[PDB]
């Protein structure tokens, strides 16, 4: 059976699963039963999968090289279709609320859940809340008699955890940190001085690589039983390093790919956010230049807008982004090289991954 | 030492682990983790610390029957006094959002967090999130090697999830059930028909009871390693009793006690919310009553939220509130005395739930 089917399959299973316990547990109406499904299927579905797939492809790999009888074949692809669920329903809570966080209008095509006339903020920060909770119920429900339900809880913990202090980090980015005080309204930067790499690889880190990378990964190796025929500092670092690179082609993509293909109108230079063009604009640009960009960034006015991506077109930073991939390639590279010496298998599926991730 | 003492003392334990393993782990900077130590003192402290208290209360009660060394004593009381602080920081996360998702003005006479001039919606709805990750940092930690660890984390999730869903039926109570629709704007009721007992036990049963009783009651049983010494079956009836006259109280609160006393401006009447005094209300009130009522529920107009209490006072309600207490007092003593059959000690810690609930 193909793997994406068979993870599409396992949707349905779960979502009739989380229904019909609201119904015989959690005395549900069915109005209400049906609310829940349509909040699950717009927030969970119409991407591309690609973290909750990666659970399943590192699984098929091991179940290529390893004897198993087939009903264990078919139980760890089983838990590998949950688990990604599971991280698919982590990214919709995320999504959800973040939206709301920063008044976003669009995504995927389509209206912010928010948005949506029968939802409004008040529901949605709920709905959210519930599809994070749908990640725990999954497991204990499908995992309750696995081996590897603590190792597998006390990780996703650990990285939604992780995901949130990046939200944090990720909308104080444009705030000087010896000002941050709940008491005393923050005002943007005026020096730009923590638009640094180092402080941009924080960000990225800590709100998309744990969960969109090491967590796939890590997931994969769990319900395969497998963690412990890898170095897991390995895992850690590939994961920080293509988990930067796709938050880097975002970034790109936000300021500089049409609105149509996007599938929403990119505001990181409104909003100030500290993004890959703002920091490497900032390391190359002469005092001009920083004082123009001073000047304009961070503001609604779509002539300032325009202004800071004249500046970036003139900064020639497609220069930089391809030098930046060059180096990121060498790394990767290096680190699949390294994978292979304890498992050639996880190596293939970290290729993989990084295949996808620097083609899309 | 006191109970109170230990459990603030171990507030101040916690909070400096958390923050010191942000630092340790997760490359938090200073100010950062300054603004998470006001956010948590604010959003967790000024309270009456019932629920978690009412664990370390059923914790105590146990030992003063059980062997034990003095060490296994005071590891007994910490664990009931960090599963305590698990339970004050889940109703924190959810006071945060809830403020957030109902527009909310003050809560224990201070502005909401998210109106902190530093803080924003932005930030705070991510602070709640925060909030309850921190709930499953703390077990983690403290409760890594404690045989009660998958009990306490699947009841811990499950009352969360309760409570989402809770919080689901609260803020859809004034619309129709058969009218719910992510896609069409919500029109309030105009009927009322679902403004029944049946339905509003429901509402609160989900909202309130388990995480204010339940899951004190059950996690005092998990850190004493006795659960199997008590019926379950009427843990779960006496909670879900006396949690409902917790929120009734709350429910004529927000109606008649003062702001200055209650701590907010209640606006239960203008967001059309299913209370115990609209309920009540309308089963009992005559035809021309309750057509005033329709032509004035649910408006911000406060000339017709006059009219509504002004309806409620003339329907003499305080009658029907004594007799909803009497019999709370028949059912609840009648479950202590149930109680008393495999627990007389778990069920004198239930007396002392309910006095403190029958007089605050
Ligand atoms: O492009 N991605 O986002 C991606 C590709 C492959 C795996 C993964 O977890 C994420
Ligand atoms: O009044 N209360 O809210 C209360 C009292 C005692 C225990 C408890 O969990 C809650
Ligand atoms: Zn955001
Ligand atoms: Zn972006
Ligand atoms: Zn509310
Ligand atoms: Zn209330």
């Amino acid at each position: 059976m193909a793997s994406m089917e068979r993870f599409l399959s396992v949707y349905d299973e779960v979502q009739a699963f989380l229904l019909d316990q609201l119904q015989s547990k959690y005395e549900i109406d069915p109005n209400r039963a049906r609310y829940l499904r349509i909040m699950m299927d717009t927030t969970c579905l119409g991407g591309k999968y690609f973290r909750g797939m990666t659970v399943v492809n590192v699984a098929e790999g091991f179940l290529a090289v390893t004897q198993h009888d087939e009903a264990t074949k078919e139980r760890i692809l089983h838990d590998a279709c949950v688990g990604g669920w599971m991280i698919e329903f982590l990214q919709a809570h995320y999504l959800v609320e973040d939206d709301i966080m920063d008044g976003s209008v669009m995504r995927r095509g389509k209206p912010c859940w928010y948005r949506f006339p029968g939802v409004t903020t008040q529901c949605a920060i709920n709905d959210g809340i519930i599809l994070k909770s749908w990640t725990q119920i999954m497991a204990w429900h499908y995992f309750a008699d696995r081996p590897f339900l603590k190792d597998l809880l006390c990780l996703f913990q650990k990285v939604d955890y992780a995901t949130a202090v990046g939200q944090m980090y990720d909308v104080t980015s444009m705030c000087d940190s010896n000002k941050l005080d709940p008491e005393v309204a923050q005002p943007m930067t005026t020096d730009f001085a923590e638009f640094t790499p180092a402080i941009y690889k924080r960000i990225v880190k800590y709100k998309t690589t744990f969960y969109t990378y090491l967590l796939p990964l890590v997931m994969g190796l769990l319900v395969s039983e497998a963690a412990a025929s890898v170095e897991m500092n390995l895992v850690e670092r590939v994961a920080h390093l293509i988990g930067e690179y796709f938050q880097v082609q975002d970034d790109v993509m936000d300021c500089f790919t049409p609105p149509e293909q996007l599938g929403k109108v990119g505001t990181d230079i409104e909003d100030a956010k500290c993004s890959w063009l703002a920091v490497t604009f900032l390391g190359k640009a002469n005092a001009a230049q920083v004082a123009e960009f001073k000047a304009n960034y961070g503001e609604k006015d779509p002539a300032k807008v325009a202004v800071v991506k004249r500046l970036y077109s003139k900064a020639n930073l497609q220069a930089d982004f391809a030098a930046y991939e060059a180096e990121v390639v060498r790394e990767v590279e290096s680190l699949i090289e390294q994978l292979k010496v304890k498992s050639p298998t996880f190596a293939e599926s970290v290729a993989v991954v990084w295949e996808k991730t620097h083609k899309r």
